[PDB]
C-alpha cells in the first residue's frame, strides 16, 4: 500500500510565508549572519510530498507476535475513563487552528454555545456511524532552521495533517486518560515522554551502568508516520480496548480509528481534494501515543530477532535509543545489521544506518545527550543539552517576529544548566524583554510537541524544581560541549561566549534594580556573571510548585495545554 495518493492539487498556505530572516538590530544583536537562516514554506511542499509517499510491505513474525501479547496483557491491567467535554475543551491551546464551523479556540475555552453544541454533534456522530472517512487538512509547516550545505541546502517544509477542531475535542474525550497511563503500563521505563530531562538522564545514566560493556545505538526511521500501515494502526486500537473502558469509549475509539486514525482524504487550505492518506496522521492526539507504542513493539522486537544482549530502550514517539550489552567490535556491527533487517521487515526502514556507540556522550536521543560539568563543592554533574545551533536559529527569528508559540521559553527551561541558554538565551531574552517592558507577562511556547504557559519572572523556581539549585552554579564544562558551542556561535555570527558575560552583567545589573522577582531572576540566572559571586539559597517557591506530572500530561505531544 502507498502511504498517500495525491490528486495533483497543491498544498497550499492559509496565510502569507516569510522564508528569510529579516535584518533587524534586537535580531542582529543574537546573530549577524541571517541569510543562513532559513523558514520552511509549501514553496517546498511537494519536495516533502515526494519523499514522504512510497510503498510499505510488512512481514511479521514470533518475535513481534510474542511482543504483542505481552503488550496487550499489560494493557488489560489499565482502567480509563473519558473526560468531559468541559475537560477536553481546557486542554485546548488558545491559539489551536479555528473550526470550519464558525468558531475557534477561544470559543472552546470558554465554552460557548455554538462550540459546545457543535462538538456535542461530532461527538455523536462518532457514536453512530463507525464508517465515514473524517475529512483532514493539509499543511505544510513553518518551522526554522540554519542552512547546512555539507547536508544539502535547505530541508522541505514537513507535512501537518489534521482533522478539524471539534474532532480534535472529541478526541481528548474518548483518548486523554489512556494517553496518561497506557504508554507507561506497556512499556514501563522505555517511555521516555514521562521524564524531565533530568529524570532522562538519570535513566541513560542507570542504563549504561547496568552493562557490564555497554554498547548503544538510535535508530532512525526514514519517515516513520509514513511507514505505518493501517495493519499497525487497528493493532494499536486492539491495544487501546485491551484497557478497561467504557462502552462509550470503546465505540468512540473504533470510530476514531476506522475513519480517522487509519487513513482518509486530504484537503488544501482552498478546500480542494488534495490526496489520500494510508498512514498515520502527522497531527491527531494519537501521533504520539501511537508512534511511542508501535516503535517500541517493532524495536523490542527486532531486538529479539536480532539477538540483542540484554536491551534497554527508551522510546520517544519515532525516536530510538538502544542500549545494551556489547558482544565485540564486528560482532555489535552484525548484530545491528540484523536488528535493522528485521526493523524493515516490520515495515520501519532505516534513514542513516544506525552505528554502535561506546561513549554515552555521543548518543543523541531526541537531538538530544548527556554531558557532564561540574557543580559547586566540584562534583560531576551529569545533564542534557544538544547542539544550540537551532534553538539560536529560531531565538532569533522569534525576537523579530512574534509568535504565539516561541521555542526559546521551552529551550530555556528544558536546557537551563546549559553553558549556551545560562550564557546566550536567558542574557539575550531577558534584555529583550526589558526593551519591550514585558517582562511581567505569560507566554506560550512549545515543549514535548505540547503547549505550556509560563512567566518569565517564574524561571528561577521552575529551574530549582526541575534541575536543583546547582543549574545555577555549574561550571568547567566539558570540551566536547565546549567546541560544539564555540562553533556553533562562529558559523552563526553570534558574539563569542565573552562578550556575551560583558552583557550578562549588565542585563543582571538592570533586572536587580528592579527589585521584586527581576531581581531574583537577576541574582539567580546570572550568578555565573559576576566576579564575586552570591551564596545562592534555595527558593522557597520552588517547592510549592507541582511539575512532578509536567511532562507526562502533555501526552507526548500536540494540541494540548497546560499551564
Amino acid at each position: 500500500s502507498m502511504s498517500y495518493s495525491w490528486t495533483g492539487a497543491l498544498i497550499t498556505p492559509c496565510s502569507p510565508e516569510e522564508e528569510k530572516l529579516p535584518i533587524n538590530p534586537l535580531s542582529n544583536s543574537l546573530l549577524r549572519y541571517h541569510n543562513k537562516v532559513y523558514c520552511t514554506t509549501s514553496k517546498s511542499a511537494s519536495q516533502r510530498a515526494k519523499k514522504v509517499t512510497f510503498d510499505r510491505t510488512q512481514v511479521l513474525d514470533a518475535h513481534y507476535d510474542s511482543v504483542l501479547k505481552d503488550i496487550k496483557l499489560a494493557a488489560s491491567k489499565v482502567s480509563a475513563r473519558l473526560l468531559t467535554l468541559e475537560e477536553a475543551c481546557q486542554l485546548t491551546p488558545p491559539h489551536s487552528a479555528r473550526s470550519k464551523y464558525g468558531f475557534g479556540a477561544k470559543e472552546v475555552r470558554s465554552l460557548s454555545g455554538r462550540a459546545v453544541n457543535h462538538i456535542k454533534s461530532v461527538w455523536k456522530d462518532l457514536l453512530e456511524d463507525p464508517q465515514t472517512p473524517i475529512p483532514t487538512t493539509i499543511m505544510a509547516k513553518n518551522e526554522v532552521f540554519c542552512v547546512d550545505p555539507a547536508k544539502g541546502g535547505k530541508k522541505p517544509a514537513r507535512l501537518i495533517v489534521y482533522p478539524d477542531l471539534g474532532v480534535r475535542v472529541c478526541e481528548k474525550m474518548a483518548l486523554y486518560d489512556i494517553t496518561q497511563k497506557l504508554p507507561q503500563a506497556v512499556m514501563g521505563a522505555s517511555y521516555g515522554f514521562q521524564y524531565s530531562p533530568a529524570q532522562r538522564v538519570e535513566y541513560l545514566l542507570k542504563a549504561w551502568a547496568e552493562k557490564k560493556d555497554p554498547m548503544g545505538f538510535s535508530y532512525d526511521t526514514r519517515c516513520f508516520d509514513s511507514t505505518v500501515t493501517e495493519r499497525d494502526i487497528r493493532t494499536e486500537e486492539s491495544i487501546y480496548q485491551a484497557c478497561s473502558l467504557p462502552e462509550e469509549a470503546r465505540t468512540a475509539i473504533h470510530s476514531l480509528t476506522e475513519r480517522l486514525y487509519v487513513g482518509g482524504p486530504m484537503f488544501n487550505s482552498k478546500g480542494q481534494t488534495c490526496g489520500y492518506r494510508r498512514c498515520r496522521a502527522s497531527g491527531v492526539l494519537t501521533t504520539s501515543m501511537g508512534n511511542t507504542i508501535t516503535c517500541y513493539v517493532k524495536a523490542l522486537a527486532a531486538c529479539k530477532a536480532a539477538g540483542i544482549v540484554a536491551p534497554t530502550m527508551l522510546v520517544c514517539g519515532d525516536d530510538l535509543v538502544v542500549i545494551s550489552e556489547s558482544q565485540g567490535t564486528e560482532e555489535d556491527e552484525r548484530n545491528l545489521r540484523a536488528f535493522t533487517e528485521a526493523m524493515t521487515r516490520y515495515s520501519a526502514p532505516p534513514g542513516d544506518p544506525p552505528r554502535p556507540e561506546y561513549d554515552l556522550e555521543l548518543i543523541t536521543s531526541c537531538s538530544s545527550n548527556v554531558s557532564v560539568a561540574l557543580g559547586p563543592r566540584g562534583r560531576r554533574r551529569y545533564y542534557l543539552t544538544r547542539d544550540p545551533t537551532t534553538p539560536l536559529a529560531r531565538a532569533a527569528w522569534e525576537t523579530v517576529r512574534h509568535s504565539p508559540i516561541n521555542s526559546w521559553l521551552g529551550n530555556i527551561i528544558q536546557y537551563a544548566p546549559t553553558i549556551w541558554v545560562r550564557m546566550v538565551l536567558m542574557t539575550h531574552f531577558f534584555s529583550i524583554l526589558m526593551v519591550q517592558d514585558t517582562l511581567d507577562q505569560n507566554l506560550n511556547f512549545e515543549m514535548y510537541g505540547s503547549v505550556y504557559s509560563v512567566n518569565p519572572l517564574d524561571l528561577p523556581a521552575i529551574i530549582e524544581r526541575l534541575h536543583g539549585l546547582d543549574a545555577f552554579s555549574m561550571h568547567t564544562y566539558s570540551h566536547h560541549e565546549l567546541t560544539r558551542v564555540a562553533s556553533a556561535l562562529r558559523k552563526l555570527g553570534a558574539p563569542p561566549l565573552r562578550v556575551w558575560k560583558s552583557r550578562a552583567r549588565a542585563v543582571r545589573a538592570s533586572l536587580i534594580s528592579r527589585g521584586g522577582k527581576a531581581a531574583v531572576c537577576g541574582r539567580y540566572l546570572f550568578n555565573w556573571a559576576v566576579k564575586t559571586k552570591l551564596k545562592l539559597t534555595p527558593l522557597p517557591e520552588a517547592r510549592l510548585l507541582d511539575l512532578s506530572s509536567w511532562f507526562t500530561v502533555g501526552a507526548g505531544g500536540g494540541d494540548i495545554f497546560h499551564s
